[PDB]
């Protein structure tokens, strides 16, 4: 029922972060293998990206899930891990001429070095763009951040540089993978789970989440816009805080 | 459409947290004043525990918002402030006769003498019951509690009782408010909001969340019942993870 005239009327979330669920799920209704929904699931990332660079969001973070849902063959581990390189192959020229920069967060000593070597490349040849930030959150949890913030504040504290009477909530914010971004103001999780799933728990404090049934390979132009709508329509409610 | 004995059949979450959203909205769909919102929410309290308690229930956790959502008249917060000894007064013998464990989690300091000796009170004379725990989070944040623990861990690593090593999640959790609580499996949200508004970021990554748009007053038990019933319906999902 929104367009995207309709939408771009209205208030844009600057950082907007997507839970990229329902691969697996997309391609057993498809008849099609599993590898298969994570390879249409690695394309839709750069549909999704296109339209919220368009719609002048500032950040645009993608969370893929990790193997521990469910323990996969190797096969099928290989090929996830091998997905960030086969992406940029693709996609990073045009990533480059629509001046996105290209970030990332989470465990990186989880990809092996060529991986990351490739990377890392796409990271600093798009570090001098200015546009639309697209952030991938790989190998992450929001649990561990916590731990590892708390464990590089206490290293400050044991070397004598910090002292614990200077920690608080803005302090701590640094020390968290995100520090160069502002909290996401929204929040999508696609293929009906009604849960967080260890992601950003400290950043989402106050976010809008907006759950949608739609599998992530699905989630087309028209879906992203409905859910913008939705955020959008929860900032005119009237009746008070 | 859930009847009791429905829910009954399924399984009961051990800890179900509330956030206790819309008694203001309430309050005026009734044409009543803001402190009578505040009352009857107060009421609902007692009818909400005692169902969860014959569901066998283990812990709930009630959230109660502070005055930072909108700045509200001296009146108004003297008024808030009051309702623990109201409560306490009104329901405590019933809650010391349903073996009931009275706890709290939150900033103490921020409710006058009178009242903290009240609700200490409370919580020794139900201290040797063993039934179901009502734990009350009031002046409460999920991200002060975070900071809070992680400089706790930081004075041990100072003083030198603690080694940054040792550090993990299992340990983290024991540093927060809730350290002698298993997670909510279930998180239930009313008036219609469908966001965290900073209430156990860390305890909540794997929780269940059931958002309704009933106002906490009006959160009979037919709509704690659906809550279940949705609780329910989705451990019976298929597909996959």
């Amino acid at each position: 029922r929104y367009t995207k005239e309709d939408i771009l009327k209205g208030e844009i979330p600057e950082h907007i972060a997507i839970i990229m669920d329902g691969n697996g799920r997309w391609a057993k209704k498809r008849s099609l293998p599993r590898i298969a929904g994570h390879h249409e699931g690695m394309k839709v990332v750069k549909r999704t990206t296109k339209l919220a660079n368009e719609l002048g969001v500032k950040v645009l973070t993608l969370y893929a899930f990790s193997t521990e849902n469910w323990k996969r063959p190797k096969m099928e581990v290989d090929f996830l891990m091998k997905l960030p390189e086969e992406f940029l192959n693709t996609y990073l020229p045009e990533l480059v001429e629509e001046n996105v920069q290209v970030r990332i967060i989470g465990d990186e000593t989880a990809l092996p070095a060529h991986t990351l070597r490739a990377i890392e490349k796409a990271v600093q040849d798009t570090a001098q763009n200015d546009g639309m930030i697209l952030n991938f959150a790989l190998n992450y949890g929001g649990r561990t951040e916590i731990v590892s913030a708390a464990k590089s504040l206490a290293e400050k504290v044991k070397e004598g540089s910090l002292n614990i009477e200077d920690i608080d909530e803005s302090l701590f914010s640094t020390y968290l993978m995100t520090e160069s971004l502002q909290d996401p103001e929204l929040l999508i999780r696609t293929s009906g789970e009604i849960r967080l799933s260890n992601f950003m728990l400290w950043q989402v404090a106050y976010s809008e989440f907006v759950f949608t049934d739609v599998l992530w390979p699905d989630f087309k132009e028209d879906h992203f816009l409905q859910a913008l709508g939705e955020f959008q329509q929860r900032g005119r409610r009237f009746g008070g805080i």
